[PDB]
This record gives C-alpha cells, sequence and structure tokens, in this order.
DNA sequence: AGAAAACCCA
DNA sequence: TGGGTTTTCTTTTCTCT
RNA sequence: GAGAAAAG
C-alpha cells in the first residue's frame, strides 16, 4: 500500500519523538518541504507527529510554523492536530485561553470534540493539558462518564459473573509487604534484560592454564569494549552528519539506548555465540528485536509508567494478599479495572526494513569492531590483530576464530545467561485485562503463541464483543496466579546424578564421558551418539540451573493460550509440562490440609504414578497402595542406596516425590490435618473420544470410554490390543515370523498412539511412525524387523473398522467434508468457542495468501476437540475458583491439592454436562452458516456446504447426566 | 529406503 | 489421464552445518 | 536445515 520510504521516515520522526531529539526531526522536515520531489509521499501523520512533539516541548513559534506547514500540499488538519494545537495554547495563556481562533475554527470544521476526546488515541498528559486548555475558557465541557464495565450473559457464564452468589475465593499464602517486596525484585529483573545463573556443573579448581586464560578474557572483552564505545560514537556522528545533510539517517535509532546498554549487549551476543557461528540476518534480527526490547522497557522507566504501575501493583496486591481485604471480592480482571486503569501508550513495533537495517548495522559493526592477538597460547610471540570473526561471505554465518573458542572452553565459565522473559516470574504476573496487556510486567506478552508473524489471531481477539473473552483470561489469569516452588529433595538427587555420571534410565543424561569410543561407519555411529548425548546435557544444564536458581525463591508461571485455546506457561525451560524430572522438581506453594479424603486421593495418585495397576478400580489401587506400603517408605527414605523400588515405575520421579508425600503424610500425628503441596493429578480417558461420545450421544461409545457409570474403568486400547493380540497368536500358528518375533510385545503402549489418533484424519504411514519408534526404544524386541512388524501392526488394527467408534466416525467425517468445503471455497476454517473464543487456523501455505486445503482438513478435528477440551478446562478452572480451589492443567490433566480432588471431579463432571448440554454441533452449524454461507458469488458452492453443515448427524441415546455419577470420567 | 495412495497442478 | 509430495494436531528444549 | 529428545 504505503512506500516503503513512508513508513521508514514515518519510524524516523516517531523515534525522534520518543527520544529528545525534536531539532532534527524539524531540520528533516524543512529539507524535505524544499524540494518538490521530497515534499511529495509525505502522509498528515508525520507533520502530526511533528505537531504532538513541540506540544510537548511547548515552543509555540516553532508549532505555529509547522502548523502552517500543514496547510501546504493539500493537507487539512485532522483531530489529534488540533488537539497538539490546543495543547500548546493551553500550554500558554494565549488566546484569551484557545478560543480565539482555535475553537472557532474546530466548531467551523465540523469535527466533534468529542470524537476528538474518545475516538482519536491521545496521551494522558497531552489530554489532560488540552482538558485545561478548553476549561480556561468554555467552563460548560465535562468529559462524559463512562459506565460501569459490562459484565457476560452467556449461558455457561453466568454463574462465574451473577453478584449475587456465595463464592470463596482463594488468598495466596504471602502478606501484601512481601509481595511488593517480590514485585521490586520482578521489576530489577526486567529493567537489567538479561540474568545470570550458576552451573550446576562441578567447578574447575584454580589451575595455571584456566587463570591465565580467565584474566586474558577479561582484557580481550574490556578491550573490545572500549572498540564498541568508540564505533558506535563514530558511526553516531558519521549519522547525525546524515540527518543534517538531508538525509535519512537511524541516529535516533542508536540514541533509543544509552552507549553502555547497546557494548553490553553487544558482548552478550558474543558470549552467547556458539562454537560454530550463526547465521548473519538471525544475528541481525535478534540484535534489533533486542534493541527493541530494551526500547519497551527503558520508555517506561523514563516516561514514568514504571511508577503507575508500581501505585497501582501494590493498591491490586490487596485483592490477592493474606492480610489484606477488598470491600467487596471479585476477580482479578474486575478489581484491576474498577481500580484506575494505567493507559497502557503501546509501543509499536517498527516496519520491518527499518528492523533489519538496525540488525545489519549492529552486526557490522561487532564484526569489524573486534579484534584479537592471534598468539594466543604464546603471548610473547608477536602475531597481527588477527579478526577474530570475518566470514560475512560463507548460510551467511560468521567465524568464530578458534583460539577464542578453545579460550572460552579452557577459562570454565561458570555462568549461564537468561532472557527476563524466559525465567518465571518473581512476583504474580499482570491480569490479563486485554489481548494487549497480561502476564510479564514490561514486555509485551502475547495472547495467542504463533510463529512466523501470524497476525489475525490478534485481528480476531480485538474484534469481539468486549465480554467474550473474559472467561479465557480470567482463567489464564487463574493458571498465572499459582504460586509454585521448587522440590528440593528431588533436586539434590538429580543434581547428584547429573554431576557424576547420569543415569540415562532415570532421564539424567550422559556427559561427555562415558560416551562410545568398516572403521569409518563405527566412528561415525560414535560422533553421533556423543553429539546427542551432549545436547540432551545440554538441556538438562539448562533446566537444574535454573531450578537451582529457584530453589529457595516462590515463583509464579504466567500463562498463555495457542490459537485453538490450549493453554501454556510462557517460562520455557522449568515448567510443569516438561519431562518427569520437571514435574518432579514443581511443588504447590500453598499448601491445603489433607481432610478425611486426601490421603486416599495421594496414594491413588501414586499407583497412578507407577503405571501398574490402570485397569482396576479405585478401591484396589487403595489396595494395591497398602500392599506396597513398605516400598514406598524404603523409596522415600532410600531412594538411591535401598531397593531402587521407586525407579521401576512408569514416572520415576514423580513417583519418587509422590512417595515422599505419602511418607510424610503416613507418618504425621494427624494425616487429615497434614499440609500437602504435592499436586494430585485427574485425567480423562480418552478425551477425544470423550468429547465424540459427548457430541454424539453415543452409548457404545459413553459406556467405553467412562461417559456412563461403571465399576470398573474401560480402556479402548486395552481392547484393541487383546484384539490384535487374537490375532498375532492366530497368524503366529500359521509360522509368520513377524508374529513369532512379537510374543510378549503387543502392549498397550504400542498401538496407545494409533488408536488415540484414529479419531483423527490419519494415515497409516503415521501410524506406522507411530508404532515405529516404540518398537526402537523397544531393547528387547530385535531390531532387525522393527520396520517390518511396524507395517504388521498398521495391519490387523483394522479392529476398530467393525462398527466401532460408529458416530465418532460420522463427526469426524462431516468436520473433515466441512473443513475440504470451507478451504475450497477459498476461505480459512473460523469458529467460535461456546466460551466465546475466536479461533482460527493459520496454515496458509500459498508461499500465504491461499489455505492449505489438506492441512486445513487434517487439522479441523483435532483444534475443534482441542478447543472443546480447552473449554471444558476454562469451564472447571472457573467453578473451581469459585469454590476456593488451586488448579493448573496439562491439556485434560487437572491437578490440585488432594483435599479438592473431590470437588475438582464434581466440577468436571458438571462443566462437562453444561458445556455439551448445549448444542455444540447446532450451535457450529448456525456460526458457520452464517458466517460462511452468506455470499452473493458462490450461491452453489454455500449450498453445497449449507446442505453439508445443516446435515449435522444426529444425537444418539445417551443421557448425559450419567457423567454425574461416571467414577472413571476422570481417575 | 522400501511396501503407496490421495490430492493438486499440468 | 500423468507426475510430485505428505503422511493427525499442538507445544517445548539443546548442540552441529 | 538436519541430528536428537520431551509434553498432551
Ligand atoms: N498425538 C496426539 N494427536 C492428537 N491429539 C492428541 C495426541 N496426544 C494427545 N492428544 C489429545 O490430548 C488428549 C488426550 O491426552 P492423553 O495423552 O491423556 O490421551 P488419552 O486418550 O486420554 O489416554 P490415557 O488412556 O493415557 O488417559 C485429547 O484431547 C487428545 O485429542
Ligand atoms: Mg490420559
Amino acid at each position: 500500500q504505503l512506500s516503503g520510504q513512508q513508513q521508514r521516515l514515518l519510524a524516523f520522526f516517531k523515534c525522534c519523538l520518543l527520544t529528545d531529539q525534536l531539532p532534527l526531526a524539524h531540520h528533516l522536515l524543512v529539507v524535505h518541504h524544499g524540494q518538490r520531489q521530497k515534499r511529495k509521499l509525505l502522509t498528515l501523520d508525520m507533520y502530526n507527529a511533528v505537531m504532538l512533539g513541540w506540544a510537548r516541548q511547548g515552543a509555540f513559534k516553532e508549532l505555529v510554523y509547522v502548523l502552517f506547514m500543514v496547510k501546504d500540499a493539500g493537507l487539512t488538519p485532522d483531530l489529534l492536530s488540533y488537539a497538539a494545537a490546543l495543547q500548546c495554547m493551553g500550554r500558554q495563556d494565549q488566546d484569551a485561553g484557545t478560543i480565539e481562533r482555535c475553537l472557532e475554527q474546530m466548531s467551523q470544521e465540523g469535527l466533534k470534540l468529542q470524537a476528538l476526546f474518545t475516538a482519536v488515541l491521545l496521551s494522558e498528559e497531552d489530554r489532560a493539558t488540552v482538558l485545561k486548555a478548553v476549561h480556561k475558557v468554555k467552563p460548560t465541557f465535562s468529559l462524559p462518564p463512562q459506565l460501569p464495565p459490562p459484565v457476560n450473559t452467556s449461558k455457561l457464564l453466568r454463574d462465574v459473573y451473577a453478584k449475587d452468589g456465595r463464592v470463596s475465593y482463594p488468598k495466596l499464602h504471602l502478606p501484601l509487604k512481601t509481595l511488593q517486596c517480590l514485585f521490586e525484585k520482578q521489576l530489577h529483573m526486567e529493567l537489567a534484560s538479561r540474568v545470570c545463573v550458576v552451573s550446576v556443573e562441578k567447578p574447575t579448581l584454580p589451575s595455571k592454564e584456566v587463570k591465565h586464560a580467565r584474566k586474558t578474557l577479561k582484557t580481550l572483552r574490556d578491550q573490545w569494549e572500549k572498540a564498541l564505545c568508540r564505533a558506535l560514537r563514530e558511526t553516531k556522528n558519521r549519522l547525525e552528519r546524515e540527518v543534517y545533510e538531508g538525509r535519512f539517517s537511524l541516529y535516533p535509532f542508536l540514541c533509543l539506548l544509552d552507549e553502555r546498554e547497546v557494548v553490553r549487549m553487544l558482548l552478550q551476543v558474543l558470549q552467547a555465540l556458539p562454537a560454530q557461528g550463526e547465521s548473519f540476518t538471525t544475528l541481525a534480527r535478534e540484535l534489533s528485536a533486542r534493541t527493541f526490547s530494551r526500547h519497551v522497557v527503558q520508555r517506561q522507566r523514563v516516561s514514568g509508567q514504571v511508577q503507575a504501575l508500581q501505585n497501582h501493583y501494590r493498591k491490586y496486591l490487596c485483592l490477592l494478599a493474606s492480610d489484606a481485604e477488598v470491600p467487596e471480592p471479585c476477580l482479578p480482571r474486575q478489581y484491576w479495572e474498577e481500580l484506575g486503569a494505567p493507559e497502557a501508550l503501546r509501543e509499536q513495533p517498527w516496519p520491518l526494513p527499518v528492523q533489519m537495517e538496525l540488525g545489519k548495522l549492529l552486526a557490522e559493526m561487532l564484526v569489524q569492531a573486534t579484534q584479537m592477538p592471534c598468539s594466543l597460547d604464546k603471548p610473547h610471540r608477536s602475531s597481527r590483530l588477527v579478526p577474530v570473526l570475518y566470514h560475512v561471505y560463507s548460510i551467511g554465518i560468521l567465524k568464530p576464530h578458534p583460539a577464542y573458542v578453545q579460550l572460552l572452553e579452557k577459562a570454565a565459565e561458570p555462568t549461564l545467561t537468561f532472557e527476563a522473559v524466559d525465567v518465571p516470574m518473581l512476583c504474580p504476573p499482570l491480569p490479563w485485562t486485554s489481548p494487549h496487556s497480561g502476564a510479564f510486567l514490561l514486555s509485551p506478552t502475547k495472547l495467542m503463541r504463533t510463529v512466523e508473524g501470524a497476525t489475525q489471531h490478534q485481528e480476531l481477539l480485538e474484534t469481539c464483543p468486549p465480554t467474550a473473552l473474559h472467561g479465557a483470561l480470567d482463567a489464564l489469569t487463574q493458571l498465572g496466579n499459582c504460586a509454585w516452588r521448587v522440590n528440593g529433595r528431588v533436586l539434590d538427587l538429580v543434581l547428584q546424578l547429573f554431576q557424576a555420571k547420569g543415569c540415562p534410565q532415570l532421564g539424567v543424561p550422559a556427559p561427555p564421558s562415558e560416551a562410545p569410543q568398516e572403521l569409518r561407519r563405527e566412528l561415525a555411529h560414535c560422533q553421533k551418539v556423543a553429539r546427542e548425548m551432549h545436547s540432551l546435557r545440554a538441556e538438562a544444564l539448562y533446566r537444574l540451573s535454573l531450578a537451582q536458581h529457584l530453589r529457595d525463591r516462590v515463583f509464579w508461571l504466567p500463562h498463555n493460550m495457542d490459537f485453538r485455546g490450549r493453554t501454556y506457561p510462557c517460562p520455557p525451560h522449568f515448567n510443569h509440562l516438561g519431562s518427569d524430572v520437571a514435574r518432579a522438581l514443581l511443588e504447590f506453594a500453598q499448601g491445603r490440609p489433607l481432610g478425611p479424603h486426601g490421603l486416599d486421593w495421594l496414594k491413588i495418585h501414586l499407583v497412578n504414578l507407577t503405571g501398574l495397576k490402570k485397569r482396576e478400580p479405585l478401591r484396589k489401587r487403595l489396595a494395591f497402595a497398602e500392599e506396597v506400603m513398605d516400598d514406598i517408605l524404603d523409596s522415600a527414605d532410600q531412594p538411591l542406596t535401598g531397593r531402587k523400588w521407586w525407579m521401576g515405575a512408569e514416572e520415576p520421579w514423580q513417583t519418587l516425590a509422590c512417595c515422599m508425600e505419602v511418607a510424610n503424610a503416613v507418618r504425621a500425628s494427624d494425616p487429615a490435618a497434614y499440609v500437602s503441596h504435592l499436586p494430585v493429578h485427574q485425567d480423562g480417558s480418552c478425551n477425544g473420544l470423550q468429547h465424540y461420545a459427548a457430541l454424539g450421544r453415543d452409548s457404545v461409545g459413553a459406556a467405553s470410554v467412562n461417559l456412563e457409570p461403571s465399576d470398573v474403568p474401560q480402556d479402548v486400547y486395552s481392547g484393541v490390543a487383546a484384539q490384535v493380540e487374537v490375532f498375532r497368536r492366530q497368524d503366529a500358528q500359521r509360522g509368520m515370523r513377524v508374529a513369532q518375533v512379537l510374543e510378549g510385545f503387543i502392549t498397550r503402549k504400542v498401538v496407545k498412539q494409533t488408536v488415540m489418533t484414529v479419531v483423527y484424519g490419519v494415515t497409516r504411514y503415521g501410524g506406522r511412525l507411530q508404532i515405529e519408534k516404540r518398537l526402537r526404544e523397544l531393547s528387547d524386541f530385535p531390531q532387525e524387523f522393527v520396520w517390518e512388524a511396524s507395517h504388521y501392526l498398521v495391519r490387523q488394527v483394522f479392529k476398530s473398522l467393525q462398527e466401532m467408534f460408529s458416530g465418532t466416525r460420522a463427526i469426524q467425517h462431516w468436520l473433515t467434508e466441512s473443513a475440504r468445503l470451507i478451504s475450497h471455497m477459498g476461505s480459512v476454517v473460523e469458529w467460535v468457542t461456546p466460551l466465546g473464543v475466536p479461533v482460527i487456523q493459520p496454515y496458509r501455505l500459498d508461499s500465504s495468501r491461499k489455505p492449505n486445503t489438506r492441512k486445513q482438513k487434517n487439522g479441523f478435528p483435532p483444534n475443534f476437540i482441542h478447543s472443546l477440551d480447552s473449554s471444558h478446562m476454562m469451564l472447571t478452572a472457573l467453578h473451581c475458583y469459585r469454590k476456593g480451589l488451586t488448579f493448573v492443567s496439562v491439556h485434560d490433566c487437572y491437578w490440585t491439592h488432594a483435599a479438592d480432588v473431590s470437588v475438582m471431579n464434581q466440577v468436571c463432571r458438571e462443566q462437562f454436562v453444561r458445556l455439551h448440554s448445549e448444542p455444540i454441533l447446532q450451535d457450529l452449524s448456525r456460526f458457520l452458516v452464517k458466517r460462511f454461507c452468506s455470499e452473493p458469488q458462490k450461491i452453489l458452492e454455500a449450498s453445497q456446504l449449507k446442505e453439508t453443515l445443516q446435515a449435522v448427524p444426529k444425537p444418539g441415546a445417551f443421557d448425559l447426566e450419567q457423567v454425574k455419577r461416571s467414577t472413571y470420567f476422570f481417575s
């Protein structure tokens, strides 16, 4: 649309506003105004930018100059131009307070002053100055009184937003002053954009070469520090020259940040660089994005937004603190908005070519700025100052000359360095009051996770009724308000294995040592295994370094959504959706007493973690727990020196943590009045099958995946495993070798993924790879036939064909056909969840202007079922919040304290009915016939999709209220 | 690799 | 009708080219 | 970009 130079100079003038430097903008405006080619292609917005800037300084003569320049070249003043004019007229006492010409022309122009105060975004201080100007004269003007905020009136969301009800909202265990101090700590950790952590490695004792290298790097880094402060000042003068000669320049972009912070950034980029050099454009985009983030943090420090955030957060903590009482209790978004919400003043990203030019300029400073001696091993040897990194040609990756990387490797630097946003928050996160504001204090966290800069996700989120997202945001805040701590005993044991030779049986990666050590094939395989082990140990190193950092601290994990609705915590390395070790390290910081029923749920949780007794009732899982109590107590007491019963569990570290918790609870004097911090888990049987069976009301499926009450749990995977094992015997007696070598190897775990995936649009090749990976990890299985057996295991699993999951397949076929026809119409598949969240699919494999019908078709049934179980999770979260339950969730795995597992069940058995009492299939049908089938050009295609959508398959005969008495719906 | 057919563009 | 490409969906981490 | 690994 607009020219690239227009956006480029718009970014220039905006950054000149943000960095004082206003005579530079006036000079460039004058130079462009002189030349006829240059005075063309300016929009009104750049003169408007210089308008508000001279309004901030209040220079009346200069602003009258640029206002006179507005009328030339056919630009009439817009609303905000008049606003800045009112701001400068009121900044002085001119025109008897701005009415003598400005307000008369304001009324003559036909631009509404109400529309100025409402429609057009203004700064709050500028808005107050306009108020003072238009209050010196005309005192009969007053601001329109803003209404009380709207309260959502949907059927599922009536109960959570009904004012008259008995509520018990949970409060944190931390007082107001402690939470305020943690707010200060988080603010300091976010202003300093990186955090340094100690390695969990074994440290190296002082040696001659190690400390010689250690003092060599300090001298070289200080030398490059002075070199970088030379180069950036030289290019600052050189770019100010281009400003003063009438050229575009990046001079305010380098004055966005101080000299020091840029040099520190470039040094941290060298410290974080691997032995192999990274792509030049990737280094550029990383550097310029870091410049943007540090600018966003710096602008709030200068502009006074940080102090406003301080006062509001100190008032907001009264809701969460144990020692403070809000007069009427309410939700954190509601209490945030009831208090005066600060203006966001959203920093917007610059145009992408300007970002790339900044990254190129910084990286090309970094290339020709740093130098080092070549004679590293011999300091007395005379060597010229060899460039440390010239590989710009090369796909283009810079070269770390091997002296530097060997110097680092013999330096034994004990410190890793993280981003602020890659670390758990030290204070409770900001409430999700908007798709813009939430999670981190000073960083623009996104509502939906996305890649490659897909922006239609937000464009659906900001085009909604304002009360639609209220259910989702209050869910994410509830997921973010969970207080976590680190289980230190598990950390001690894992670091004991990590600092020694690792234990790959229990998940601790092996060192570069104990690696495997005609000939070429074996050497290549040894190098491959060495690289994989080194990579896994680097991952575990980073995770355990954050865990040891947060060992003594209470931290919060802010949550985002994806597009389809499911919720993930923002800090990546150490979260509760990670592996066995990561879940074993994490624990609830707030603890709730067990009560009369908590210890039974702890024991059932332990038996669920062992992986034994999956086919059993709860009474016999509990009887198993009493059977193996001595093994539990020995595993808790002697993990690595006892009989190691916990190691044989399917999730050994979580089993060990639960063994410790159960051992503390049993040996307690009153196990009912024991404060338990362990998250007890409840999981759906087959949630794709659960939601398909509840949509189709299929009695056979509902009985099959436990929507109908039964004494014993029912698994589809154990059914199909025996149903293919009978043919494994029947073909083995015909003398087939592939059936003969699979004896004792047809389990739930090898067919679990395939029968999980049959309800989605799976092909036989994907099922083949699915069983193939599981057969590769089978050590007892001979590895020769792993390919062949995989084919034999996607054959004979046609047992799902014989009228198995029938209404499931009808629902699947209609969703698949709907996605196919929507995409063949040319449109992307969108739908609104029953809680109101709009969902769009970012597939678009044109290059991105057509929808990829294969990807849309294969994506619609999983994305829709994930939307439903995310909505079910959010309803369960909200109605547990009304009953004072601490709830988190790994994507159908609902986690809470043991004392709440009954209540969490009941809400899970209520909001599954209340969600599925609504005609989700019919509401989806009418939404997609209104949104997608109302076009004039494609009446026949709309008729075909109309016949498809209006032929939603009929519900079966299953009363959903039975789910209320289903014991093993979630177990 | 390879056992593998269906969909999309010629 | 003939030839090329994918293979159910999402999320996350690490070192080597 | 491949080498892997993890969660639903
Ligand atoms: N590989 C996968 N592909 C698609 N969806 C998946 C996949 N793995 C899990 N899911 C989704 O996650 C949920 C199932 O999680 P989970 O791993 O607990 O499976 P399950 O069928 O409930 O098995 P289990 O018997 O172990 O409880 C469903 O919503 C399902 O759609
Ligand atoms: Mg499960």
